[PDB]
């Protein structure tokens, strides 16, 4: 008699925390703000970690969340078992006794086959910027798609209603990821 | 004082026929319809091959011109030297006698670093209907980008006016490719 | 009460030739001297194939069977089906008119999980002369084992015992096989 | 006149500490009997760690002495710069504090075109035990010989006199490798 039309967002998807043992549902993130990123210990990107710990302080108020998503499909970066992630960052890199500000994820693929659920949404609702996809070097996954992430600490930003809204390139910058979020923050 | 824009055509390329030893300019085809296949001996497609001539012969009294680009990237599927391609195609597959009825040019790179000049127009004029790529095995070059040719047997429409129009997957039969030309050809 | 060792010889095997559909058990080839060799269309080493005819013509006499065993894995340099190898040798390469004057079999692997049992027997009686298995490039198949195959044209003479002799990497010219088969000869 | 034939041996190598930053010449190491280790950080075997402390404690006062040489071309498993291997160790994998009571030197191949000297020499020495040398993933170096090193945690020991004896597969437990080189010790 009649169809109503059911529509896709953030919200429909979960992960497992790093440090809890815990599924946190994206509804728990309803009305903020959303920043994910992939993440790995053993990148030169990995530097950006303190940026963006600077990002999330200075943003949270703003009701910018930011997520972390370990991935080892780039250049086999994040080798580490779950328990090891943390410490990694903490005692390796950037070490220090860094401490992300922002919660991390359990690791898992972003791309090919086996991506989580999240990313396939993320990355079918927001184009990348860039028509290149990789070297023959960097892709390791299978299949490979015009709309898969590039690299390690590839960024996408989500509405407070759930939809996607914008993604960048490994390439930019955290403060130009900062400037563009700030400018995005003014229409609210 | 004043910019004049200076814009790109299909007449702005020339390559290397097979069976003579000598330059075509795309000019040539100035008017014309031109359907631009990337070729290869020993693909499952290699089977197309008398489709494309009867494709070809059937429309050529509408200004249609098929032009076959042979290609070794896709599964090593083109390995002859320019010399070995027609023999092939005439005792080996399709075999039994078999001479394309329109004109093959010197075999190239259609992605990466080296690909032909013409085919980076094509490819960056007119986008792959697919979000698939390739698998891990099928790409064979670098850079990897998302409007590369993913396999053997692509196709793209060029119109009269050497602006390209229209791009198929490699996965459209001949006949699909001939219906969907035949309702273009009604424009003009 | 007694174990009686049984030893393992080239007649416990047999192959499919090319050229008719039958079965060839290499006890045909008893008291002979066997010379076998992984051939393939589209290598620079292709070449040889006339002298590889006048090897066989010229050794014949003294009872050498030379035994040619096309397979794709070494660059894939025998795409063509079993029905295509015999017209791709006469037509494109070496072209000419050429026929091999020695017995060909159907295509298939010499290295790695799906090898014929054959070359596991050739490859475990006589190690290869050189220290070097490949490049990353070459080697396309798997396990890798230090006795497999490097390339195309690699060759193993085999007594008229059934037992391995001697085994000449793809760089040995045909001219410098036949000196040393020659030299082998002396002995009968 | 006369020719005077110069021998090689383990003396005519040396390498860059891990923890000072100070070349050490293996004829430090004259008289003793020398374990060799390629060593990684994100392996299953990087376990053994203990063991090979608790080995090199146990047979130091019969003169052993072990040597461990980061290297990341067997999984990509030891992707940390020189400066964050041994953090590594103590926090992430073992972790638990653990520090190596032998000594590492600086991360390099031992494989291919930029192998370790030293590598080149105990390879080309002693020959690996299997017929297997890889996978077609494990293998990621250029180029490929027999007596490559198959993985991490592969073994060498190296006599008195430097003149190499023994080499073990990653395969083997640090246990045998102990029963093994006590029962060599018994000739002294």
């Amino acid at each position: 008699d009649c169809h109503k039309d059911e529509k896709g967002t953030i919200y429909d998807y979960e992960a497992i925390a790093l440090n809890k043992n815990e599924y946190v549902s994206f509804k728990q993130y309803v009305g903020k703000h959303i920043l994910f990123v992939n993440v790995a210990t053993y990148c030169g990107l990995t530097a950006q970690y303190p940026e963006l710990n600077a990002l999330q302080e200075e943003l949270k108020p703003y009701g910018l969340v930011v997520l972390g998503f370990p991935c080892n499909q780039f250049g086999k970066q994040e080798p580490g078992d779950n328990k090891e992630i943390l410490p990694g960052l903490k005692y390796v890199r950037p070490g220090g006794g860094f401490v992300p500000s922002f919660q991390l994820f359990e690791k898992g693929d972003v791309n090919g086959e086996k991506e989580q659920k999240v990313f396939s949404f993320l990355k079918h609702s927001c184009p990348h910027p860039s028509e290149i996809l990789g070297t023959f070097k960097s892709i390791s996954w299978d299949p490979v798609k015009v709309h898969d992430i590039r690299w390690n600490f590839e960024k996408f930003l989500v509405g407070p209603d759930g939809i996607p809204v914008m993604r960048w390139s490994h390439r930019a910058t955290v403060s130009s990821v900062k400037t563009d979020i700030l400018a995005y923050l003014k229409q609210f």
